[PDB]
C-alpha cells in the first residue's frame, strides 16, 4: 500500500550522513521534490529502522513531517516531505539565528506545540522531542520529525538533558515526558541552539534535576516564558501542562501574556 518501485526516484544532493545511513534530497516521479532516508545495509535490524515509517503511516498532521512512500527491498528508502531549511538546531545556530527574535521564536514553538497536540490526541509519545528533531521549511514553518522512537500509549538509551527524569530513571514515557522535553526545546529556542545545562555533564544533570535544579531564565527571555518552561518541568508528570494548553498559550502570547513586549538585542 505504501510501496513504490525504486526507479521512481532519483537521489540528487546529499544532506546528512552518519553510521546510521544517509539522507538525500531528490525527485519522485520526476515531479515531486522529496527527502530520502537511506540505511547503510548492516548497522541496525531491517525493521527497527523501518519502524519510523510504520508510525508515520498512522499519524498525519500539517505540523508533522509526512511519510510519502517506502521501498521495502534493499537498499531500503523512507520517502518523506522535503524541508528546505533543515534542522531547527542548525537553523538556530547558523547565520539565520542572528535575526530571529521572540515573536518568530514563539511562533515556531506554537507550531511545534500544535504538532505535539496532535500526537497527544492520538495517544502517542514521541520520546525524542528536541530542536535537532524539528525540521524547518519555507516561511519559518516548523514540523516535528524523526518518529523512530515514537510508540502508542496503549529503545535502549535516552539523552538525559532532554528526557524527563522519570522516563530516564524508570522508563515512564508518557505525553507528559514529552512536555518536559518541549520545555527544554523552549530553552533551545531562546538561547539560539545552545546545549541545555551548560558546563554540566549527564551524571551531573540527573542528580541536579532530581534534587530540584531547573535552568534559570535565559537572558532577554521574559519571565512568563520561563514560568511556562518550569511548568513543563514539574516533578509530578501530571502537574505538567497539556500540549493543547501550550499551543494556545503560545499562539495568544503577545496579546494575553506579554502585551508590552519590546524587542531587545537578541530576543
Ligand atoms: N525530510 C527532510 N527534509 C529536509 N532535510 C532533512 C530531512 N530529513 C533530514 N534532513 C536533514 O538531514 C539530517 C539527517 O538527520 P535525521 O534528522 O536523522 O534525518 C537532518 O539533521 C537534516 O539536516
Amino acid at each position: 500500500a505504501w510501496e513504490i518501485p525504486r526507479e521512481s526516484l532519483r537521489l540528487e544532493v546529499k544532506l546528512g550522513q552518519g553510521c546510521f545511513g544517509e539522507v538525500w534530497m531528490g525527485t519522485w516521479n520526476g515531479t515531486t521534490r522529496v527527502a530520502i532516508k537511506t540505511l547503510k545495509p548492516g548497522t541496525m535490524s531491517p525493521e527497527a529502522f523501518l519502524q519510523e515509517a510504520q508510525v508515520m503511516k498512522k499519524l498525519r498532521h500539517e505540523k508533522l513531517v509526512q511519510l510519502y512512500a517506502v521501498v521495502s527491498e534493499e537498499p531500503i528508502y523512507i520517502v518523506t516531505e522535503y524541508m528546505s531549511k533543515g534542522s531547527l538546531l542548525d537553523f538556530l545556530k547558523g547565520e539565520m539565528g542572528k535575526y530571529l527574535r521572540l515573536p518568530q521564536l514563539v511562533d515556531m514553538a506554537a507550531q511545534i506545540a500544535s504538532g505535539m497536540a496532535y500526537v497527544e490526541r492520538m495517544n502517542y509519545v514521541h520520546r525524542d522531542l528536541r530542536a535537532a528533531n524539528i525540521l524547518v521549511g519555507e516561511n519559518l514553518v516548523c514540523k516535528v520529525a524523526d518518529f523512530g522512537l515514537a510508540r502508542l500509549i496503549e529503545g535502549a538509551k535516552f539523552p538525559i538533558k532532554w528526557t524527563a527524569p522519570e522516563a530516564a530513571l524508570y522508563g515512564r514515557f508518557t505525553i507528559k515526558s514529552d512536555v518536559w522535553s518541549f520545555g527544554i526545546l523552549l530553552t533551545e529556542l531562546t538561547t539560539k541552539g545552545r546545549v541545555p545545562y551548560p558546563g554540566m555533564v549527564n551524571r551531573e544533570v540527573l542528580d541536579q534535576v532530581e534534587r530540584g535544579y531547573r535552568m534559570p531564565c535565559p537572558p532577554e527571555c521574559p519571565e512568563s516564558l520561563h514560568d511556562l518552561m518550569c511548568q513543563c518541568w514539574r516533578k509530578d508528570p501530571e502537574e505538567r501542562p497539556t500540549f493543547e494548553y501550550l499551543q494556545a498559550f503560545l499562539e495568544d502570547y503577545f496579546t494575553s501574556t506579554e502585551p508590552q513586549y519590546q524587542p531587545g538585542e537578541n530576543l
